[PDB]
């Protein structure tokens, strides 16, 4: 007997995260001199995430891929014929996709009514799972209600979430209370083979004009 | 009243995954140019690491680290004076030390060879894997004893890289022994652990070879 060899390429398997669960993920192919017939088999810690048909050596995915939780594991594949079992180990490395969206940390403030233009009025974290592009945040103001009095232009958002006066404010000839809604997005990634934004759920600041006559 | 402002190495902190549960991991240090007194915090899902003392900004490991878990994640850091919270967010980078050692699947395994099988034959093959990757990650195996320790013995085998144990001479049910148990051992190639370069190794295995007369 000669003991059945395993392809060159059941050394590592690049899998993407967004793999769907009960995908076909790779093929544990092996080769043997005498054709005896080959069962396959995946062991160790990490093979939860697998499901190998033992005859065929189809593997499919049994558990949620996560580089945000595991980047990259190691599983303990085998063949066998009649008289032996080949152990060999496997890399699994997981690809990072755009999966995690922009969240809001906390939202309410008071500001005079005399405070010049470009003072900060408040700052608003929001934190994305995700890292380098698909973690970076943009803020924006998608509405001011009320909209009288150019409201839409009274606030503007930075980068730092800083939010600045873009205005001039008065208690007794505009309001004497905003409401700003806020949305985070990612400057982008790949979800799905496909360029994906991912935004957060709109937030809302109440800002409190306090009249000093 | 001015707000706080963190330093500017708050930004990142590179830390060991060797570093013991209980230990000064950093400072989470501010300045307020009112001069107000400064309370501090962490936040977020992955501040479970991590047991900050509020006045003081003492952060020290609550939770173990691994390399083979989370190699970076992310926390919100707050600082506030009596007027004023800034939230900020913080990258922890973490580094990988050889803290893993080789683990065999079965500590105990059993086979059987015929006396005639020739000499370069595999008789069985074993396999030891290192959660650690790289260099640390890299099992080399030997064979540490041999029982029968007749002279011939301990040269009738030999392990390779692959875990394969090859016949290196000739067997005899009956002018030699009808049995050969052998200890094995994985150890990694090597690695950093506790600023030491340290070689982790694996528990002695005993592989149960079975000689078969074939007259
Ligand atoms: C390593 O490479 C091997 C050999 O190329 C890969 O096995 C092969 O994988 C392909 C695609 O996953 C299989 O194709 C599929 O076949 C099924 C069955 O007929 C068919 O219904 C599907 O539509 C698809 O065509 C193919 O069967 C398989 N080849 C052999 C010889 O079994 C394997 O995916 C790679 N493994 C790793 C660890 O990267
Ligand atoms: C950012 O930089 C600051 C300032 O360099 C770091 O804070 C300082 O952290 C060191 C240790 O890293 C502290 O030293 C220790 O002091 C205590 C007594 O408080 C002593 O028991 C220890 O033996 C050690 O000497 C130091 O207190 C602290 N400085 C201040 C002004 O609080 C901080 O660690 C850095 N943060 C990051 C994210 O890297
Ligand atoms: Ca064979
Ligand atoms: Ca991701
Ligand atoms: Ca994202
Ligand atoms: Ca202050
Ligand atoms: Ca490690
Ligand atoms: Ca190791
Ligand atoms: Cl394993
Ligand atoms: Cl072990
Ligand atoms: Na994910
Ligand atoms: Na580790």
């Amino acid at each position: 007997n000669v003991a059945p060899k395993f392809l060159a390429n059941m050394t590592s398997v690049i899998l993407p995260e967004d793999l769907p669960v009960g995908a076909q993920a790779f093929w544990l192919v092996a080769e043997d001199q005498d054709n005896d017939p080959l069962t396959y088999g995946m062991s160790g810690p990490n093979a939860y995430f697998f499901a190998v048909t033992p005859k065929t050596g189809e593997v499919k995915l049994a558990s949620a891929l996560d580089y945000e939780t595991l980047y990259t594991f190691k599983v303990t594949i085998s063949v066998s014929d009649p008289y032996i079992q080949v152990q060999r180990e496997m890399l699994v490395i997981v690809e990072d996709r755009n999966d995690n969206a922009p969240v809001f940390q906390n939202f309410s403030t008071s500001i005079n009514e005399t405070l010049p233009v470009g003072s900060v009025v408040f700052s608003v974290l929001a934190v994305d799972k995700d890292m380098g592009s698909a973690g970076m945040v943009v803020y924006s103001i998608e509405k001011v209600i009320p909209s009288t009095g150019d409201s839409e232009h009274l606030f503007r958002i930075l980068a730092n979430g800083s939010i600045v006066l873009n205005g001039s404010l008065s208690y007794n000839n505009k309001s004497a209370f905003y409401q700003l809604e806020l949305k985070a997005c990612d400057l982008g990634g790949m979800y799905h083979n496909t360029f994906t934004i991912q935004c957060s759920l709109p937030v809302f600041l109440s800002i409190s004009v306090v009249d000093q006559p």
